[PDB]
This record gives structure tokens, sequence and C-alpha cells, in this order.
């Protein structure tokens, strides 16, 4: 508590097989201020990724965290690419960035 935690979750081989699209998932928890929260996904090159997020506020149902789902090409995951998620809670002076790779 009182310290913002950011973790990234990779899509499973099975999951990618079902949808035939790889998805980037970010989990942000332990928010010192459970007011509102946003999730941001971008390519390593600093290029914003198509991300779909429902509710600009963190979800207190089942979990107390927010998740951002970005749709990437299976090719990227297959080519060992890496993506960057940045969490902007405004609570911290420096947004936390996370690297994700299969």
């Amino acid at each position: 508590m009182g310290d913002i935690l950011t973790f990234t979750i990779p899509p499973s081989f099975a999951d990618i097989f079902l949808s035939k699209s790889a998805n980037l998932t970010c989990l942000v928890s332990n928010l010192a201020t459970y007011e509102t929260l946003n999730i941001s996904w971008a390519s390593q090159s600093g290029e914003p990724l198509e991300t779909k997020i429902k509710v600009m506020e963190s979800h207190p149902n089942g979990t107390f965290s927010a998740k951002g789902v970005a749709s990437v090409s299976v090719e990227d995951w297959n080519n060992r690419k890496e993506f960057v998620c940045t969490v902007t809670h405004r609570d911290l002076p420096s947004p936390q960035k996370k690297f994700i790779s299969k």
C-alpha cells in the first residue's frame, strides 16, 4: 500500500492461438490514491499502440487494479519484439514504464 505497482502480463500461446492476435496486458495495483487511473501502451520506438480500455477509472470489482489491452501482431511476438507500457497515475513524479516480451 502507498506505493504504485506496475506489472505486465504476456498473452499465452493458447490465448494467441484462439484470437490469432497478440494482446498486451498491464496490471497496475497498490495505488496510493484509488481515484482514477489510465493505462498506456507503446512500441519500444515510442510509437503509441492501439489500446482499448473500459473506464478511465480503476476497477474495484474482483480486483482493485486497472488493465490496458493493446492489440499487436503475432508476428511481433513471434519475432521476439518488445513493447513498452507506461502508467500515468499523476500520483508519481515519474511515470513507470515496463518492457514486455515473449
